[PDB]
């Protein structure tokens, strides 16, 4: 008999149906960032990598599964081909395209969404790609699927940096250090200045010109820094990684564990914040086993209203262009 | 308006059902042991406590939910009526009681037991009441579950026992000392001296008196002192509970993470290791989310078989006296 | 030629020193589970434990012993002799009397005052810079105890105080609310125990204000009655010890998460006791929960809330009872 | 008035001694995996990292500095002035060099050497070095004898990395997961290492004494092949995505946990090894060690044939040959 058979006797006939399985999209920088971070914070027993560059895909996966001796995630798997990605919880997209692209987005998403529904009927979406508000529209678009199940990753990973740069100012941890960056990802997202404190203690209203013109200590530049820090580091090192890949992962871990932490990410919110259009926009969401199934309703000013407002606008003016 | 309902909008309507829910039956010093362990290795998205003192029962509950904050695990419940424990991936039994003391255990298993499977018909059952051999025998009768889902801690902790105190004599961690305890759990257990190793070096080999009585250096009373330590515990504390609690919680990874980890746990042998009775034996045992599922073939000295072989009949002497 | 010695070759003669050891003095349910919740983190590389129960102590040293291949803290130790506790970190003492039927709850501390004056000496002896946590109750005056006694900076001796309450608090608030006590935000602050302030503005989801949204949030005429829950909060350890006669779990976990935050130096905020004499409108030598920054020296900072007239006068009545307890004890 | 001096009473001046302090020499791609692997493990209480490329040190620094809501590492620094390491418990060496020659190439990476391992020293002088660079059994060797110090704080990841690699092919023909599964690979890094036949086993089941053929080119199994396989998986992902790195910080940070914690688990890894296995040069192989908060402390002495001897003394003397012919 082969050796494994002098060894060891085989008592069952062992049907492989994975139950914590997690797909990522993309092998790019933050694809692997997502991947590995996941990977250390045991979340999948099983993970699959999809791509069309093939040799890059197989070499990321072999590199992974040489550490398996180190990881408590006992499946690694890669290919092309979707069925790779059967029956996954989660699909986390980091696809994109390298004029006025997002058509061409689209173009990917059109053939990659499918695929993915079709491996994965009853998984949740969890969209990395920018522009996000957009990509997580036409995802959830092409999917079929109910809005809960649709996440976007918005502004989470700039919600962590306003609140290290906050930490750096007051001199203690991010983690004690409350902030949220709501809206439009991007540029025109909105520092919400009436919610940021320590340990309840309202910032605006110690110090009533928070955030404005006549701040002496110009925290308005704290969310300038934040909406650039991007483009910074790419100019310093080429792109961004860790700290995106680490920010997705916090959310599979609401999402794996059905945990019901609220994440500033990207939902549809028609319906919401005085919209009625159907875009996505990043407000304090519940998150857990079934997507995002609440909503804090947060209250702003009324320019911070009329603000949120005008990024619908912006998102569905563009949105209305493009064709699936 | 309820302040709730002015603070969150629920967009989602959603049932239920928990996708990694473990139970621990009995909430005594063991099966707490097992539930803190479990609960702080994040194995779990909800755990359900049950038992017959309620008092005990409820108190428990509510003290561990008090630490939710520092917990990944966002539902814990118990109560007396097992419909608590429904849809659990795996049940921990820790419930238990002259030589009719196994058969008032027995008549407490007609009961439990039945109860747990209506609940969750299609979960892994784990064993640690003592007599751990017997009563994970009685369970799998009662239950009718396929032997692959009926597992019984047995020699695992004493294994375990055995690295550390193997490890004290050589002076490095027991993560690195390699050493089995098989068959029956308690004074008869088999130390395979053979396997004893550290970085694949057999010291039986470096040293062929290992473990006999003309053995200068006792070996052989490092396995005495395993096969005593619960005495001697119980002697001083009044009971065990963490290193058995540890214990369980490693053998709960290797199911939910489907690892398929080998571990000395007992599984019904029958068919092979010369044993034609159905009796559950310590053997390595390959470990996954869907129980045991294969056994690494041991090869044992004449004098470990026929020793194999008397706890077989011993055994199933003892449960030949049972009424079900 | 023995066995180790034929099997593994010695290079270095070790002189072992600790550098991230702990120490737990009480192995009753609290101290323990301090100490399985701290192994489980992996917060110390060494772990110490000390009592004047002999058997128990040896018992729960093998116990932790035989969990070693699950663990990542390679050294527990434990003996009568606080020459065991050498060269800690951190110190966390859960020592108490058990009144009697009987001795008044004055008499209940003096005694407890009788075990500190055995102990802190012991433990500054062993470990001169370490940290000192105390978690006995009454902690907040136990805490001046440890503080006077062991003569160690202020930022180096700390109350456990309200940091289990305003976790119940924030359970207790995320059940009602639908939303896990993570995400949900609320201080428990001053006196620990009955007299403990819920401070209601600075609750919150999102940085939402629930004060703002629900003015009525926390009075006598709210007709959601959200004080009550700062009652369960007070009410809860009582609640705990009548079904099962004591608790350990959750106090066990808060005191990890403050280790954790001593250990690696995080800065995180916690609602700990402290000496506050001078702060927050306090006149006297107590100790009294308020948000402080956990570091590697203790508590670094503190946090100034903005505190309402009533609340101030909570607290300032909370530190004058505290004070005249503390001037009736024998030191 | 300052908002932060209105919210924060402050009690306590600056004294700042980082406690656990890990420095990580390069940030390419093992440099930065080694250090999100550590930083995901929580060995640390602050990170550095240092290199000569200022931009790509700044952005990843940063990078890292963003993640710090998820992490519980409170301070990462970096910089080109090797004053940012002072004070590492462990100091992790990636850094090198790219028809030149092995010489040539290593003399370059040991005129690097002899400008970074100086420069650690002065600010460390109590540090562990690890050193990961390529050829790293002789770069660990540099690495020491430049240093200064004295052996059991010179380690070379060696065949750590590896010796895992071949766990988990073991793992894949056996159905079980490589913790499981026990094998050691020994020696020189790379080719000339040799894989212990005799230890491989489950459960303390010896592979070999099941299946004697073990090893042997007289097998129907082709076992011998798995550790060509280990052996050659390197290049087969550099082929495939240009380099490695998820694998090998991953095993780095196995070893920097094991120093970290005290834990005397026994590793693979590379050591001065002069006086054992019948080695006569000053040369480091990688043999088992005990690996603790005073670095390689004790060796196991594995039961060797006679031919896995005679590769090591083989490896010593190539090894040997190339270092006296370097200029220090
Ligand atoms: C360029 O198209 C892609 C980029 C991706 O991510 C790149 C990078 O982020 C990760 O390596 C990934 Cl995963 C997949 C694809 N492509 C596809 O599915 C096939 S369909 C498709 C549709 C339009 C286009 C195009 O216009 O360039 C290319 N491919
Ligand atoms: C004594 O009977 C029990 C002990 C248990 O665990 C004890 C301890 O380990 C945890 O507190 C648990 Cl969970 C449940 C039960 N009992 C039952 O379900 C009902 S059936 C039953 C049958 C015979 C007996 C008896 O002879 O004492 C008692 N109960
Ligand atoms: C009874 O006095 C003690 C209780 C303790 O903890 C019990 C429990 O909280 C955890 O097991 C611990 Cl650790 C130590 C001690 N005792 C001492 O150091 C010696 S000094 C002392 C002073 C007054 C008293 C007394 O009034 O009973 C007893 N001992
Ligand atoms: C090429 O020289 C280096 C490479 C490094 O890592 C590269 C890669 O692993 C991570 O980006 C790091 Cl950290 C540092 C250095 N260089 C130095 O200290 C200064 S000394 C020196 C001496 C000779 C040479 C040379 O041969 O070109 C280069 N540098
Ligand atoms: O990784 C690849 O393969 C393609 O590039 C991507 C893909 C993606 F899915 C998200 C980002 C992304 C998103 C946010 C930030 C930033 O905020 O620093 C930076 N990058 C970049
Ligand atoms: O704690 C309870 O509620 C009842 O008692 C039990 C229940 C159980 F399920 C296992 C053990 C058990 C098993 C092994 C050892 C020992 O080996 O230290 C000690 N105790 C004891
Ligand atoms: O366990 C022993 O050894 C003696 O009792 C103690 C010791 C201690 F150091 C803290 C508490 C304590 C503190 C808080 C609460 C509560 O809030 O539930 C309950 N108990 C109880
Ligand atoms: O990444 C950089 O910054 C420069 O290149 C290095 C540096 C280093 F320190 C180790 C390896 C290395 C070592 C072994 C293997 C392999 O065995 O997969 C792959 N790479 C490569």
């Amino acid at each position: 008999a082969a050796l494994k058979d002098q060894l060891i006797h085989n008592l069952l006939k062992e049907e492989h149906v994975p139950q914590n399985k997690i797909t990522v999209v993309g092998v790019g920088a933050v694809g692997m960032a997502c991947a590995i971070s996941i990977l250390m914070k045991d979340l999948a027993d099983e993970l699959a990598l999809v791509d069309v560059m093939e040799d890059k895909l197989k070499g990321e996966m072999m590199d992974l599964q040489h550490g398996s001796l180190f990881l408590r995630t006992p499946k690694i798997v890669s290919g092309k081909d979707y069925s790779v990605t059967a029956n996954s919880k989660l699909v986390i997209i980091t696809a994109g395209a390298r004029l006025n692209l997002v058509q061409r987005n689209v173009n990917i998403f059109k053939f990659i969404i499918p695929n993915v529904v079709k491996y994965s009927p009853h998984c949740k979406l969890l969209v990395v790609s920018n522009p996000v508000d957009i990509l997580t529209y036409v995802a959830w678009k092409i999917s079929g699927f109910p809005k809960n199940r649709v996440i976007g990753s918005g502004c989470n990973l700039d919600s962590a940096r306003f609140r290290y740069l906050m930490g750096e100012r007051l001199g203690v941890h991010a983690l004690s250090c409350h902030g949220w960056i709501l809206g439009e990802h991007g540029d025109s997202s909105v520092p919400v200045w009436s919610g940021m404190n320590v340990a309840g203690v309202s910032l605006k209203t110690l110090h009533p010109e928070l955030g404005t013109d006549a701040d002496k200590e110009q925290w308005k530049q704290v969310h300038k820094q934040v909406v650039d820090s991007a483009y910074e580091v790419i100019k310093l090192k080429g792109y961004t990684t860790w700290a995106i890949g680490l920010s997705v992962a916090d959310l599979a871990e609401s999402i794996m564990k059905n945990l019901r932490r609220v994440h500033p990410i990207s939902t549809m919110l028609k319906g919401l914040y005085g919209i009625k259009e159907d875009v996505f926009l990043s407000v304090p969401c519940v998150l857990g086993q079934n997507g995002i199934s609440d909503v804090v309703k947060v209250t702003l000013t009324s320019e911070e209203e009329a603000h949120l407002k005008k990024s619908a606008d912006t998102l569905w003016g563009i949105q209305k262009e493009l064709q699936f």
